[PDB]
């Protein structure tokens, strides 16, 4: 009848008493290193951020807290504050997480090809993450492709949201509409293998683009409007049949994971295309 | 020979660990209602009111923290920072108080009148809270005939003063003086049965202002001052014979609990008047 | 492989409750005395500071726990927030120093005189303490001499440095030049028994001054120089010979310590003119 969860909780007592310390890096995000941690006690894996601990991180974290309680975002599951260098420092110990950005499993697949049944359910669940925060006032303003990662590498495994070096809190032309523009930008890349490219028209190439339904390609539209405005709301998003039919999408093959194979090298472009859009966008 | 109390302490953990939420309301002050709440240690009843947790409040808190430890002020007793809605809260939980707002509690009596020498002892309480915050540097803002309430409901019971959603910081034409005009406001309230009338003249009828000796129409004089100067200080109002007399008061006997049975409607009136004439009030 | 030190924490619970506190006052630094103090469980004794807490303190002291760590800086051992006259207060505990301000204990050696290598080891401690801060951002801006104790009153004894009051983040014509300044001042002081005089010309007695090293008489200069740039940095200071040889300085014998009881009178000059040419000095 009455639910609430634990508010946030700096530990103060050295991590190291906590946990066992790697140094087996893992993610390379924001501000340091993501290294791999083992809980004393229990004995399961974990990803420790690090941070200079500063009014701005103290904040940012205090979000992902508030974020975690989510399905598709990333869990926080201890926050430190240590004394590294000489430095009042800040250790998020957080989920492990062992699948690897969204689109780099994509091109070991493999087996067969990709579906735009499998794509919704990915575009799907990103879109839920989003959904949460802004329907909590939060802008994750950094929805990059290397910020999604599965849980694990089976198939059943989910994948997660991460990295809120960005998000700011929509309190109190805007703001949490690049969290749109790049779930447009993403089912793009999704479906096909690639982005737009300038500094705004988006062609649709006839190998890949085909009978894939203009109920789909209308989409991506409303939410690469180069506008910040008339950009698809969230709750919009959501609403739009193609993603919450999950299953009764069209079955149709995508190149995409061969795509993905064609050209690897074409990619390390893409990943700073995408921080070069956003991270500046306003 | 060296005498501290334990600062204030968030805790962080789920207060439902720790105390049992009903949802039984009882009060219903500026933030959310005050719901019952059970010690499921102890098992004794308790009050819980719940904040935003932003700055302000955290500090507003703060006071009502430091301002406790007095006997007539409302005691708090744990307070927590959850996760309800998606929203950093605040559950400040302090000692129920079943006795009924001050005046609320005269016109039901019953049995006999009310007295010039009850009225002091209630009055006097009364200052002395306010001594207490002043004598730390706190304005309370808000004195109103609400914010006063009993413990219990026998007549040995004591009240107490609640609600710091105004209070400030007296720190480092000027402040806690509003705290005395209502204590002013109050004391006619509390011999006749109603206060003044515009937006300044205060007549004494007949049935009511008749041999009450001019000392005690002299302090709500020196109180209701329109002026914020030469409004008598706490300090000085303590000082005033009536008050720390107690009992040497004249026992006369008083209307005001018949006067309020006199019309319990113009009532909701006196209680609006009152927040109208003080929360703007500078 | 990994090391950290556990953060800052504020204790919350009465001070009372894990330490026994005295009234024997110690020191009389900046805000308050420093009162003797028991730890009930281990049953040694402590330093207690105590301060207003408020914004300011509160970094303060966050910067003495960073400082801590160090050898020749006072540790601190516990930090309480409890309420004393109705004033959220903060008392810092820390290792107690049986050891008088350094210079106090150089006038007592009774037995034969001082040494210029004695000199050196003094200084040379006092050269790192600075090291350390400088080298994580901070200026202590007070290295008078009453603020060098030592923790016993054997010889063996070590000193250390104290009262942050002054202290500031070097963050983000300067400012941690106080600290050269001050040691300059200090090593004078150190190897005759008086500093300066004015509001810069600095004399060099015969009786005292004699076959002293220009080397050493160097130093002193680029110290003092009453500009703010070309005092010597500390990283410089250090790397000078004289310090860093500890035992390779000339054995000479010293007056300091006869020199420093002709007029035990002209010192609580000496102090404030410490005082008054710091505080103040930017
Ligand atoms: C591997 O398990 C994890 C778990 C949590 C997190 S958070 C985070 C990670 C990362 C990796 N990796 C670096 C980037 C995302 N690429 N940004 C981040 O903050
Ligand atoms: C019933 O036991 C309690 C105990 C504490 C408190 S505080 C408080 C209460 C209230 C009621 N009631 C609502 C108004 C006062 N009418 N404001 C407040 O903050
Ligand atoms: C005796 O054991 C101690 C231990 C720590 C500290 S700190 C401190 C002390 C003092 C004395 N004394 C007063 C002045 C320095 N003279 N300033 C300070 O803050």
């Amino acid at each position: 009848q009455f639910h609430v969860k634990s508010g946030l909780q700096i530990k103060k007592n050295a991590i190291i008493d906590d946990y066992k310390v790697t140094s087996q890096v893992l993610g390379l995000g924001i501000n340091g290193k993501v290294l791999q941690i083992f809980n004393k006690r229990t004995q399961e894996k974990f990803a420790l951020k690090m941070l200079q601990d500063c009014p701005k991180a103290r904040r940012e974290v205090e979000l992902h807290w508030r974020a975690s309680q989510c399905p598709h975002i990333v869990r926080i599951v201890d926050v430190y504050e240590n004394l590294y260098a000489g430095r009042k420092c800040l250790l998020i110990v957080m989920e492990c997480l062992d699948g690897g950005e969204l689109f780099s499993r994509i091109q070991d697949r493999g087996d067969q090809a990709f579906t735009e049944r499998e794509a919704s359910e990915i575009m799907k669940s990103i879109g839920e993450a989003i959904q949460y925060l802004h329907s909590i006032n939060i802008a994750h303003r950094d929805v990059k492709p290397e910020n999604l990662l599965y849980t694990s590498k089976r198939p059943n495994a989910i994948l997660k949201l991460t990295d809120f070096g960005f998000a700011k809190e929509t309190t109190s032309k805007y703001d949490k509409s690049c969290d749109m523009w790049s779930l447009g930008v993403i089912m793009y890349i999704l479906l096909c293998g690639y982005p737009p490219f300038y500094s705004g028209q988006y062609e649709f190439p006839n190998p890949e683009w085909s009978e894939v339904s203009e109920e789909v390609k209308m989409l991506i539209r409303n939410l690469l409007k180069t506008e910040p405005t008339q950009r698809m709301t969230i709750t919009e998003f959501m609403n739009h049949p193609w993603i919450m039919q999950s299953t009764k999408v069209p079955q149709t093959p995508l190149h995409t994971s061969r795509v993905l194979k064609e050209d690897k090298e074409r990619w390390e472009d893409v990943k700073e295309e995408m921080t070069s859009a956003l991270a500046t966008m306003r």
